[PDB]
């Protein structure tokens, strides 16, 4: 799985995380380790870590 979509809605809270909403569709390309993902918004064009718990595939 590479393309995900969020299940929650996600407000960004450091300069690192990526905020993101329910139904939301992102690229992520490494999610083998970790809570923190590195996402890419299919929506919005912003980049950033999202929590691992919060997505689902769709793809």
């Amino acid at each position: 799985v590479t393309t995900f979509v969020a299940l929650y809605d996600y407000e960004s809270r450091t300069e690192t995380d990526l905020s993101f909403k329910k139904g939301e569709r992102l690229q992520i390309l490494n999610s083998s380790e970790g809570d923190w993902w590195l996402a890419h918004s299919l929506t919005t064009g912003e980049t950033g870590y999202i929590p691992s718990n919060y997505v689902a595939p769709s793809d």
